[PDB]
């Protein structure tokens, strides 16, 4: 058994106008994180991790994340394939992920060189998850960007305790 805040309908999730795929490349730090399966846990606060986007020849992205867990660096790789409009993607090689029947990415807003907000929705074991990531090119962002992110997450039905600001670290992500 499992209870989840429902995914918003896509009409409520804006799309970055005139998305520039090659400017979105490079390292982004995960400055904010929110979702129906994200919980604020004060006993054990989430550590910052990073995500690198690289354009392949075919204009899919190789997307690599690194996190510091159990005293080591863990890498995971995914392929984002361009969707129906610029700034939208689906997950490549979906059959290689057991349980996963759907996966969508939509870039909500970015200025490419400081901040981005990205929306993810997926269906895993027939359950529907969503998250919003607040990316920064650096590890800190203005109170304004963070409050903007809180507001947007709440507009999608997420209460405060489903919204976390991972703690900046030095291991693995520099
Ligand atoms: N900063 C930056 O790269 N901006 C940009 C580039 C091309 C088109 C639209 C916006
Ligand atoms: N917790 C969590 O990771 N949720 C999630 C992940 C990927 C896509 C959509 C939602
Ligand atoms: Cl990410």
């Amino acid at each position: 058994t499992s209870d989840l805040i429902p995914a918003p309908p896509l009409s409520k999730v804006p799309l970055q106008q005139n998305f520039q795929d090659n400017q979105f490349q490079g390292k982004w730090y995960v400055v904010g994180l929110a979702g129906n399966a994200i919980l604020r846990e004060d006993k054990d606060p989430q550590k910052m991790y990073a995500t690198i986007y690289e354009l392949k020849e075919d204009k899919s992205y190789n997307v690599t994340s690194v996190l510091f867990r159990k005293k080591k660096c863990d890498y995971w790789i995914r392929t984002f394939v361009p969707g129906s409009q610029p700034g939208e993607f689906t997950l490549g090689n979906i059959k290689s992920y057991p349980g996963l029947t759907s996966y969508l990415v939509r870039v909500v807003s970015t200025n490419y060189n400081q901040h981005a907000m990205v929306f993810f929705k997926k269906v895993s074991q027939n359950r529907e998850y969503f998250k919003i990531t607040l990316y920064g090119r650096t590890k800190e962002l203005t109170s304004e960007l963070k409050e903007n992110f809180i507001r947007f997450s709440k507009s999608l039905g997420l209460p405060e305790n489903h919204i976390v600001f991972p703690v900046p670290i030095d291991q693995c992500i520099d």
